[PDB]
């Protein structure tokens, strides 16, 4: 091809066609202006052609999947059995071979379409998961070219990895790359032991850094780097939009829409097992019982998105949550004021910040999560100064907001004991604590992760 | 003894100790100014005194259960065992020797306190499913006495009936008595049929009346008359306090708590898997998927006051409707506005009776149940003949509020058309049927129900 | 169409295409030899001709129906809203609207096949719950003909009867015969009274004989004749078979493969809810635990016939039969030598036989049969007058197999008493019942059965 | 106290009482033939005295539990918490406050005992999770001890011993001894890498070798050896036990009471969901369908001994397991000849040894075991050099027995192809890796082990 730069990813960065806002194909916008850039992934529509579409600073490669190759390498190998080995087995994998050999295949093409438009000697980006093949399949077809890997989600210890029967072909898939990122150097840690104990390489035994101090992996003629870079939000772009006058208005109509409670206590997420969810509720419902939270002036509003109905285990996820919900509303709230306000559906940008603005307290309490934007979020809305973020260790971005409160959500009394610290904080400590934490976030950005990584890759040649 | 009128209950007519309002006791008043009456119950503490309380125009005469006692003979036998089967095994009941023989030696314990309290030739009235072998132990101790028997719930067809390992003796227990009475000719008609198969005994073959035409059995030298009487409610005293100030301030004021709805629909039940909830819930939810309820302008509110907790079935008929509100709000709600509003606790008098008032449909739609006098009592609260009532045929009401919005609650589809259609009528259309309602309930009330069932037992005389 | 007598039923007495052996098709063998008679229904393959097909003293009339239309007329309302229903909801019924319509549909199809076979003044036997609505369309189609109809299964109480949805149709579908038959005279009281209640309709009052003594609804011009005929088997035909060299060393050979145990208990059934298998393996593991059955020389077989695999109530009950079935044999059992001998497979008539008599104790014990006639095939083949019958109540075959040990199925107690009466009876006493038992049998076949119904039906001319 | 060599365990090494057979207590004969001894351990009765108790070569000092102690300390905390937490969560587990306080308190308890018996300056060695705070508070009241730790399970990965609400706790705890020992480097390395991560501690960082090239971790004035020691069995005495006249007629007449096979795989675990039984059977009942094992002559024998029925993990996973051997017998077995034998009760040793002898497949097939010494078993009493070892890849075990035929349990299509390849190695193959897995087992027993763990503490010092 004739593209010098080249993402490659589960989907095109599109919906319906107009191209999708913020994120990863928003951050490498300088990059774009300046490479012949190309992006490789799966328009969302089945059995769609694959001519390249020229969109403005890109060129769009779209990979041609069928609905059983959906449901086959994305909801069966990717959802349910990498993705829940790969957060710490917080439901059981399923095994299937047939969905191995599916994701095999997809993968496969997924590299044929990178070479495809992939110019010599080009710097190649793949991002995540579900394309953990590439690397390896790309580097066979086209030798030339520079490879980086970045993982969006949590590498898992090497005791829970080995149930994988692929185990070595997933492993020898990632160390196709010329770097292989992760948020964490914990998740680095983890490749580097796999690497040595699993595929018999040799490799650097120090600790890793962060955006520094790489790891390494002997392959033969090549060495593969191994870092933690650890993704983050357009920190500037969001603290800006949540100064608007619209924005704020929609915060107080929210709080007078609730019927001005005291305190508000807010969760987003997609709906998903890892998040917490459960945990949030449990602990809410513990405190009004137990009358340290006052069931008159404090309200917990929980955002749940949509997330892969086609799963069961999902379903069955939404039906506990929805219970937990409708029981605690029954026992402490009253007729016309429950003391929990739940929704299930898509939230636009604009109201979710308005949430993020009226919440006294922010509620991100996964179990297991890569980085968890929702909190980076949450903390460069709050410009004023308001609120409270209560965030859980097993997140990747408890390494980089301390100053938030932290709970080991595990640790139900002292989840309890926290959204109560929250709730009656003074204002001045607040303050410091959110203080801190947007002066971390403000000067750690999208742009600084995403520079760091590819400064780390093109070191590589 | 010294009393010649003696009511015996599962439990005394009080609480803490004050005398209980409204109900059998209140029903009873003007009789038991001319008689010298008592009543047999247990006072609701474990293993109290069994000494004679003077309260008024009763004598209290307090049955002596432990803990243990409650657990089996009530918990278990009566909740566990009669309960489901009489009521068309909506759950499974479970057959256990040691609740049963519990329930002997308890039946027993209440007919020795009666034959205790009353005196020669005394008139003798049993209540309920709790004390089926007290007409025939007593009968037995005191064959002075005349003993009439009321069931509050349904008699079950034979079919069912006969899976009890008891059936026979349950049976002669009622044959014990000489007055044997049911809420309707179904459950007389099905007793009769009883006792003629199981029991051997020669019966009447008619349909039996309501309050008239009355069946037989003979039992050797001594006939039992069968008989309907549906019980109901103090219908002049209802319609009086649903006319006072504070109630119809408070009716305004939960409209305005609930963000002034143009229509809402009401449940009040005490929670039991026989009352149909889960059936209303699933209903409201797929008219709001149709688009055939609207989420803005439409709400229901469920009371459910706390029953059986005890009771495995009971915890989990609350977990599956507490699973439904939460998903029908988090799928149609707003923050700030649910389309379910659901409380689980006792509900005040003058509370209920505001909500009464409030409701623009009341919905009570059982998959079987005795009487339902809620039903009853939505019907007297409405003197402005505004409102209407939805109904489930398999109520002992439905026989008689035919002019309700009557349901099959297994015939999903012909409930939601009939909730529709009820939230939509025309005023006049409202006020014919709720006129009609009015008529039968303020005519046919819980005096002439009580009178009825005394004469056709003095009568056997 | 040409034929004077018509059988109506769910499928052709065929399989593959060769003639069944035995039932139905069988009995009638004498009156086809002097009838020009036919058969219609489904050939059990899907989409297939309607062509006649001669075969024999029957023209066969098969009726196409696609996988979809058995999937909802068959597997969805016959046996998932009916079958559940009409034997006292053991387990929940599904009501569903394109199950009936589909219901609906495909009795019509029966109704236009018959039509299309059956010459003027044709004799018509309609059979089964599968085609209830066929009486009424046929009538409408062909007044000209002469209609009997006979449920095979029970027929409920009303209390239960009342929850269909489509409970007028169903009863309107059964009034269009001359004649409507059931097993036993309480299904057809039950109809009698479903006939006043729900039609509206005058019928008889008097108790329902058997054979005799018949029961009638008016329904304008016409009166419809209700009777009760329990089927039978070739009792004589059987007697015969059992008595085969071939057999009795089977029999022989089966002692000797289960070690040559002192006692063999047997259990015989196609896998339904209503059969009341979990109820003799939990009898039997508690004589064990209690000590009261010899785990060293006592050994109960089961053979389970596969049944509806594609209803999900069927494979939950497999599931919990075969549970039992590796409890009781890991806690009872000895390496080498089970207690419990369970196999899940179609057995070969010859095989069965043998099993009938090598047993020492049958085990039927369903908690609602319409009749069940393995437990007149056990008796017919014990020519030897050795073994026992176990038989619940809840069976037709109670009604006539009095000398059997019976047994209420939910008095587990009594169960467990009757098994060790059964298994330690004297030679006397078990021959006296065998030959009481073997009298009624061999008196009270199909054939009796067949002729005493179609002279009933004769007589409405 | 004036013993210079003290064991700490959960248990005494006793049962009624005599003294226990086999074991740590005889591999430790020797050393107490030389030293003054000592046991600390719950005699296994609630409430005891503790009084100590001269028993031969050792003084016995019984703790004192409670009922309730036990519970919540042992069934709860150890077996509910630890447990699975420890073996990868293959269940949930349960983090309980009052289980912790209950631990600690027994904890301090053993350490009390502990202090009572050891002279000064003597040798101490705590055994085993449910014991982890002892050497930390035995520290604290005797500095003059020399204290070793041995964890006989695994020690899992720090993403997951990080949920524990208590992690810092039981890290301190173990940091008391003076070495920590595991099975296995993995174990060793883990431990170095939490001391790190949660305690902040410096410690090597090599890997950590058998035996040998112990990893250190430096806690202020004193340094903690950490090392793998795995553990094994007295192979000579099971060698010459296995041999015995008594033994080889018992396993001849094991095959001959299963009908002579010609195959007979054995499991044999006691009853845990960390066995992989499941897996087992899922395999077997494949290899049926598939018909890759015959059904006539080849037979799965399942020994489950009884464990931890107070523990509802356990009663589940005895479910699941029980209807896998139904189904699969009633799907493939024939009357009188089941394919699979499943057994729930305790195994006497020479009837053990008697089916080790008689299986030509032992299947060894766990999610997650530290050691597992019955695969080290089978190979000692194979001396005849007949039969195959199926040994999960996540069993200590599988370091040392490489020769046998390994399996990932997750990988269910290779698991089936194992045990097929098992079923039909050629003698000569078989006997190639029995020999070679001999060698192994014979020259590393448990009293190589002991003298291993108690030469590197004894040079703590």
């Amino acid at each position: 091809g004739d593209s010098d730069f080249v993402v490659v990813a589960n989907r095109l960065p599109i919906d319906l066609w107009k191209r999708s806002p913020g994120g990863l194909v928003t951050a490498l916008e300088p990059l774009l202006r300046r490479r012949r850039g190309a992006w490789i992934g799966w328009p969302g529509i089945p059995d769609s052609d694959e001519d390249p579409i020229v969109d403005g600073d890109l060129v769009l490669y779209p990979v041609r999947l069928s609905a059983d190759d959906v449901a086959q390498y994305y909801e069966g190998f990717s959802n349910a059995t990498l993705w829940p080995l790969y957060h710490d087995v917080i439901v059981k994998p399923i095994y299937n071979r047939q969905w191995w050999e599916r994701y095999v295949e997809v993968n496969r093409r997924f590299a044929e379409a990178t070479s495809r438009a992939a110019a010599r000697g080009a710097t190649v980006w793949v991002q995540d998961y579900q394309l953990q093949l590439v690397p390896k399949m790309l580097r066979e077809l086209r030798p030339d070219l520079t490879i980086g890997f970045f993982l969006h989600i949590p590498f898992p210890p090497v005791e829970l990895f080995m149930q994988l029967p692929w185990r070595t072909e997933i492993t020898d898939g990632l160390l196709g790359a010329d770097l292989v990122g992760f948020h964490l150097p914990g998740g680095a840690q983890n490749f580097l032991f796999l690497a040595r104990r699993l595929v018999g390489a040799n490799t650097s035994r120090a600790s890793v850094g962060v955006r520094s101090k790489f790891g390494e992996v002997q392959i033969g003629s090549r060495t593969v780097k191994v870092g933690a870079f650890p993704i983050s939000i357009d920190s500037a772009d969001l603290d800006r939009q949540a100064r608007q006058r619209s924005i704020r208005q929609r915060a107080r109509q929210i709080r007078a829409e609730l019927g001005n409670p005291r305190r508000i206590l807010l969760g987003v997420d997609r709906l998903d097992y890892t998040k917490g969810i459960d945990v949030r509720l449990q602990a809410f419902a513990e405190l009004l019982a137990e009358g340290r939270v006052n069931r008159e002036d404090t309200v917990f509003v929980q955002l749940a998105t949509p997330s892969r109905e086609r799963v069961e285990a999902y379903r069955l996820l939404r039906d506990d949550i929805e219970r937990q919900v409708g029981h605690i509303n029954g026992e402490y709230g009253e007729v016309g004021h429950p003391v929990v306000h739940y929704l299930h559906r898509p939230v636009p940008r604009e109201e979710l910040i308005a949430f993020f603005v009226a919440a006294d307290v922010m509620l991100v309490t996964p179990l297991r999560d890569g980085m968890n934007l929702v909190a980076k979020e949450y903390v460069a809305c709050r410009s004023d100064l308001g609120g409270a973020l209560v965030l859980s260790e097993f997140t990747g971005a408890a390494a980089e907001l301390g100053q938030a409160y932290l709970v080991n959500p595990h640790n139900l009394d002292h989840v309890k004991d926290t959204m109560v610290a929250a709730l009656n904080q003074t204002p001045e400590e607040g303050r410091r604590r959110m203080r801190a934490l947007r002066r971390q976030v403000l000067a750690h950005d999208v742009d600084l992760w995403a520079r760091s990584f590819l400064d780390a890759l093109a070191s590589t040649r």
